[PDB]
């Protein structure tokens, strides 16, 4: 932290001016990432009430919010373009609520800031942070300028993003502006709940591609003010790639590595696990075979001049929902929250260490716990002691399993693309799309029951049916080589309400199967829907008792059911908007299961 500006260049400086004139906070300071740095803003924060130290752990601290701050406020993020129809599709013609975006116009944004912004930092200091999503000298990485008035804030972007002195050299004009405000100016006129400024009635969470601009107002919660987070690294990113030619997905990236010694890099979008456990720090059942992290939620990805898809993760630490998490479901995230981690709305022990529901850290008996809402608690209270959307927020360098290349500014090859659902009947296991708009329709057809295309629903940062041609036109490039595309479903249930797949682990035997048809092995059976494994081609020794057929349903009523849905969801949600292509493959669906 310094008050010396010197070393940011012309426009991130402008950048920096413009948003002191307009909140006049009581001091501007510099953020440099340094540890003494991150020392002084966990000193300050203490002091503050804002973070406990968790003495049971190396460097772990706890911030409690106030319980009207807890999450993203999607009814307050909004998409900012001249034309509504560059933001999303026309509303749904039968009045039900829009589910693609939210639009606002130039004129009703810029009166809001004006309601806002004014004087909202007085008395606070602004923080200043120069980031890059993604390692600085990739070709791949983007700049930002992030100003807060929230220590908290500039904590959790050093660890989510690069911030130090690679990023102010490389930073030009070609910059994201990105101003933020808790929006509580000092005096105050009230006590805070839990030393957690903020003004709910009056959140607002804008993006202004036009601008190269993010704008966000009231929060202090993870996705409305971690700039880089979502707001950035999907829906600025998103406009920025459908004009650049590239790809800003919500999607995890692993390597996964054959016992014979070749290597594959897959992405995979899943919805409602985002921050949750997935195969991105999975350990393999199959033995052999070996899974590394690239990263568990972002990735930007382009490609070559090879044609080879290279995919990096734009972010630098993990930002993982907490409760569930425990050495049984995910030993790798354990071990990368043991240490160095800001855990946020968790409970608090008697023993200085954090509790969620799942949580398996072993305690001596009597020990006791404070809820995230700062009252006594125990087993049975209706309420939990962590609340549902709690976080931790850790260096991904501090997970055992990172893959050697996850920071490497040339990206990763990817070679599948994985779309997730979880469905207890009809969907099966694995299928293979026959072709690239076949997968892309796959990609539009996931659900979450909600529809979540390509798991980017609350994410786009432009027209859905735009986004859905610009995938489309991706596979047109000559001579790429184009990943394979994939459906997985881990969540069947059999005749008597239980999981027919094991999952976790056993996930691997999935990845396996996916591996071979990679590398264009002849392990597949052609069906209604796609490809699936021919019997004995999944790996299914070691799991006496599963069923294969319970695995691989073909049920000519759910697909007439599922194409009704997805006909009626296209035609209130995308309607004009919705590429033919895509449509196209809703009748080709309609007509294979006609005839099954
Ligand atoms: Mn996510």
């Amino acid at each position: 932290l310094s008050t010396s500006l010197s070393a940011l260049p012309a426009a991130a400086r402008d950048f920096v001016e413009e948003a002191v004139r307009l909140c006049r906070p009581r001091e501007v300071l510099l953020c440099d990432g340094s540890e003494e740095e991150g020392k002084e803003l966990l000193r300050g924060l203490q002091d503050d009430g804002v973070l406990h130290p968790l003495p049971k752990y190396d460097n772990c601290w706890l911030a409690r919010t106030d319980p009207r701050d807890v999450a993203r406020v999607e009814s307050k993020t909004v998409l900012v373009t001249p034309e509504q129809s560059d933001a999303v599709p026309p509303p749904p013609p039968s009045g039900g609520p829009p589910q693609l975006g939210n639009w606002m116009s130039p004129n009703a944004f810029q009166a809001a800031v004006q309601e806002r912004f004014p004087g909202c930092m007085a008395g606070r200091p602004l923080y200043v942070i120069p980031f890059s999503m993604g390692p600085p000298t990739s070709p791949l990485a983007k700049l930002g300028v992030q100003v807060t008035d929230s220590p908290y804030v500039v904590l959790s972007m050093r660890i989510m993003t690069r911030v130090g002195p690679a990023v102010l050299q490389r930073l030009d004009d070609d910059f994201v502006r990105c101003l933020h405000s808790v929006g509580r100016p000092l005096p105050l006129t009230e006590p805070l709940v839990s030393s957690w400024p903020c003004d709910p009635s009056r959140v607002l969470v804008a993006h202004i591609p036009s601008e190269r601009r993010i704008v966000s107002f009231g929060s202090g919660y993870g996705g409305n003010s971690l700039l880089g987070k979502k707001c950035f690294a999907l829906r600025i990113a998103s406009r920025m790639a459908q004009q650049q030619g590239w790809l800003a997905e919500h999607m995890l990236i692993l390597g996964v590595t054959s016992p014979s010694g070749e290597k594959r890099y897959m992405a995979a979008a899943f919805p409602s696990a985002c921050g949750k456990t997935n195969l991105a720090m999975m350990t393999p059942s199959l033995p052999g075979w070996r899974i590394h992290c690239v990263g568990d939620d972002i990735a930007w990805m382009k490609f070559d001049d090879e044609g080879r898809l290279r995919a990096i993760n734009p972010e630098r630490g993990f930002f993982g929902v907490a409760p569930g998490t425990s050495s049984r479901t995910n030993p790798n995230a354990m071990a990368t929250i043991a240490r160095n981690t800001i855990f946020t709305n968790v409970g608090l022990r008697s023993d200085g260490g954090v509790y969620w529901d799942g949580l398996d850290e072993p305690t001596e008996p009597g020990v006791t716990y404070t809820s995230w809402l700062g009252k006594p608690w125990k087993h049975g209270d209706p309420e939990p002691c962590a609340h549902p959307n709690s976080r931790f927020c850790a260096p991904a360098d501090q997970c055992p399993i990172m893959d050697p290349r996850w920071d490497d500014p040339e990206g990763v090859p990817i070679d599948a693309i994985i779309f997730g659902g979880r469905r207890p009947r009809g969907v099966p296991l694995v299928v293979e799309a026959f072709g690239w708009r076949h997968g892309v329709f796959m990609g539009s057809a996931m659900r979450s029951l909600m529809h979540d295309p390509f798991a980017m629903r609350p994410f786009f940062g432009y027209n859905a049916g735009r986004y859905l041609e610009h995938w489309l036109s991706t596979g047109l490039r000559s001579n790429a080589r184009l990943p394979r595309l994939f459906h997985v479903n881990w969540f069947l249930r059999d005749n008597e309400g239980r999981f027919v797949w094991p999952g976790f682990g056993h996930n691997a035997r999935v990845l396996a199967w996916i591996f071979g048809r990679i590398q264009g092995r002849d392990t597949a059976r052609p069906t209604p829907i796609g490809w699936v494994p021919k019997e004995g081609d999944l790996d299914l020794g070691g799991l006496p008792g599963v069923d294969y057929s319970q695995l691989f349903p073909m049920e000519k009523g759910f697909w007439e059911e599922e194409c009704r849905q997805l006909r009626e969801y296209y035609g209130e949600n995308f309607g004009a908007d919705l590429p033919r292509d895509v449509m196209a493959e809703l009748e080709g669906l309609e007509e294979r299961v006609r005839k099954m």
